[PDB]
């Protein structure tokens, strides 16, 4: 499913994105968009034989199962097919995770590069959140 630039950013308010950790909607809607252009079923494979999965590409080394990636964690304890669905929550609630691992935001490539320092206010215009 490819959500809508708005749509997405009500879905995050509702799982609790906004301000998480201190870090505003924006930047969570900013990630979405240069890690996924907010495809769920987003998948990139890397050179170290891992792979990123779904709207916030999360990567398989660590974060989620996909049983192809040695020596792999599961932290979040969950399939990385799990996601690439159309419902948000597991990418999100892995994500929160993620987000506290001690590198803030920073582990996310895309945010780092396309929307930190930025005016990411905008990425929520136009939206009744």
């Amino acid at each position: 499913k490819v959500f809508g630039r708005c749509e997405l950013a009500a879905a995050m308010k509702r799982h609790g994105l906004d301000n998480y950790r201190g870090y505003s909607l924006g930047n969570w809607v900013c990630a979405a968009k240069f890690e996924s252009n907010f495809n769920t079923q987003a998948t990139n494979r890397n050179t170290d034989g891992s792979t990123d999965y779904g709207i916030l590409q999360i990567n398989s080394r660590w974060w989620c199962n996909d049983g192809r990636t040695p020596g792999s964690r599961n932290l979040c304890n969950i399939p990385c097919s799990a996601l690439l669905s159309s419902d948000i929550t597991a990418s999100v609630n892995c994500a929160k995770k993620i987000v506290s691992d001690g590198n803030g935001m920073n582990a996310w490539v895309a945010w780092r590069n396309r929307c930190k320092g930025t005016d990411v206010q905008a990425w929520i215009r136009g939206c009744r959140l």
